[PDB]
């Protein structure tokens, strides 16, 4: 296929679970059980862009939804959107930037830092129920790393 996708689940290192909070937000919590069919699903694409043998870059969208992760300047500030796509050009081999991620691997766990936005990643809040974001600073008091879980498509 032109684009090769893989289906996926994401859970910070603090097990936390992914929900979409409203129409274009996504917030984490821990869900276990029953709740944890309202986690989202996710069609991770790898598309081009400067590849390393620890650094992948992969576009993010919602499987069998036009809802992709984008990272904007947003008041003065790198910001991490859910962004609609017309449903018929994508996904494709060639995202444009902001839809562009770096699939990092460390420890065993993933990061994902914008292309846009070098050093900012995908994080999540050590506090229940807030909203995904883009943050600037890694290691502190906000979570940067997950570990993925395939899905049978």
């Amino acid at each position: 296929a032109p684009v090769r996708s893989l289906n996926c689940t994401l859970r910070d290192s603090q097990q936390k679970s992914l929900v979409m909070s409203g129409p274009y937000e996504l917030k984490a919590l821990h869900l276990q059980g029953q709740d944890m069919e309202q986690q989202v699903v996710w069609s991770m694409s790898f598309v081009q862009g400067e590849e390393s043998n620890d650094k992948i870059p992969v576009a993010l969208g919602l499987k069998e939804k036009n809802l992709y992760l984008s990272c904007v300047l947003k008041d003065d500030k790198p910001t991490l959107q859910l962004e609609s796509v017309d449903p018929k050009n994508y996904p494709k081999k060639k995202m444009e930037k902001r839809f562009v991620f770096n699939k990092i691997e460390i420890n065993n766990k993933l990061e994902f830092e914008s292309a846009q936005f070098p050093n900012w990643y995908i994080s999540t809040s050590q506090a229940e129920n807030m909203p995904v974001f883009l943050g600037g600073t890694k290691g502190g008091q906000d979570i940067t790393d997950f570990t993925m879980q395939f899905v049978s498509s």
